[PDB]
């Protein structure tokens, strides 16, 4: 008994160099930090610390669009434990080096932390939304999260966003100004803003709800303590109520707030 | 209805200036390519051809020793799940010296991988036509070719191995007395590889943990250190209960 023809064949190759053609690095370095959340199994009551160790990741920078605060489009190669998803496609937003001279010094990293704060303020309303509504009401609004990100190579700071493709439309902005509801998705949209008035008692409202369907993107949330004080009144006296303020059971909202 | 002081709270803090330090990303990221086989569940009759494609995988550093110069670490994630994730593995790079002897670096590296998996081949046959008699099945471990990009360099790879690690035998004949049956058999497949390979090959440096080697050393005759091997090896119960020939004899009768 002894080595077949094949066998031998084999291991005689092993013994010489075989080709060795690494295809090139395709992609972009990337380090990429999450707003963690104390029990996530409760959002609304939940505490949002910052994560404190970054996940290596790397990005292939697909277009060359900046559309806007601009933002790109970039496939995620591989993600450090996947958070973000190897193998999807993601937005990457920034501000205007001069919106940031406005400022706060190294705004830049700030104001994406903040985005990216704001942005957990309106899904922590969204969940407690969804989490006490009338099994009547069908859609349940959604924002996706936001992770801060650093680019290397770039030398910058910032927010990525699982990116959305498909019939996208701006339910209200931050002026007060609103749509005209047609479908029950567009009534639950425009409800849910005169909703987190009520909850959080005047303290907050949130706007600038926009996105494809139920899955919301870049809203816009408002403290009563511009947007603050006139935001908050516009969108008093424009807001139209609908069927779902009405089964939310919601107070009109132009009317005193001393009765 | 409304909402709670916590819920205030928590909301109102998402608010504020929450506190943010970035601390350095722990370990670093590498690039990793194998050693692919045509026919993975038959190591003996496969082609065996380098991937082009490196997957990334993040290590930790532990270990600084030399202990081939190597060095401890833990994988804490690989893409596609190339290197087992949470799992101690060994980064071996090559002596000073013995690297100036020959981009170099690069394929000493690719050489010995090939090289060890020819040992790996040869083990799955070993353990193919291995009679009931001899329990003990050796086994090699599987090697990595990997890319450091801080240390800017290229290294091999292989799983931590836990346990009393020994040697059976090495590069000049010079094997130990089994004790045991295991060394026995360790010390028979050398022996074994060279009636199998026809006096082609010998594998030697059998080291490692239990039945579970690594780090071979297989030679080709043209030839010199098969001159040892068959001087100096002595056949044992094993070498008899697989009918290997005394080593010592004439090539022509
Ligand atoms: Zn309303
Ligand atoms: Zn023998």
């Amino acid at each position: 008994y002894y080595y077949s023809a094949v066998e031998r064949n084999n291991l005689m190759r092993l013994s010489q160099s075989i080709p060795f053609v690494p295809v090139p690095p395709r992609g972009e370095p990337v380090t990429v930090y999450r707003l963690e959340e104390s029990s996530p199994s409760i959002l609304n009551n939940s505490m949002s610390s910052w994560s404190q160790l970054g996940l290596c990741a790397k990005i292939e920078f697909l277009s060359k669009e900046e559309m806007g605060r601009r933002a790109v489009k970039v496939l995620c190669t591989w993600s450090e434990h996947d958070i973000l998803k190897s193998g999807h496609l993601y937005i990457i937003k920034s501000f205007l080096p001069e919106v940031i001279n406005t400022w706060k010094e190294d705004t830049v990293l700030h104001l994406c932390l903040r985005e990216i704060q704001q942005q957990r303020a309106a899904q922590k309303l969204t969940f407690a939304f969804n989490q006490m509504k009338p099994k009547s009401i069908p859609y349940s609004p959604r924002f996706l999260e936001v992770f801060l990100l650093y680019c290397h190579s770039a030398g910058q700071w910032f927010a990525v966003e699982e990116c959305m493709t498909g019939e996208f439309r701006k339910y209200n902005n931050n002026n007060g100004d609103e749509i005209i509801p047609t479908n029950t998705l567009e009534e639950i949209m425009l409800a849910f803003s005169h909703w987190t008035y009520e909850y959080t008692r005047g303290e907050l409202l949130v706007l600038d709800l926009q996105g494809v369907g139920e899955n919301l993107t870049d809203p816009s949330v408002i403290k009563a303590e511009n947007l603050g004080e006139d935001a908050i009144k516009n969108f008093r006296a424009k807001h139209h109520c609908n069927s779902c303020c009405r089964k939310l059971k919601l107070p009109d909202l132009k009317r005193n707030d001393y009765t």
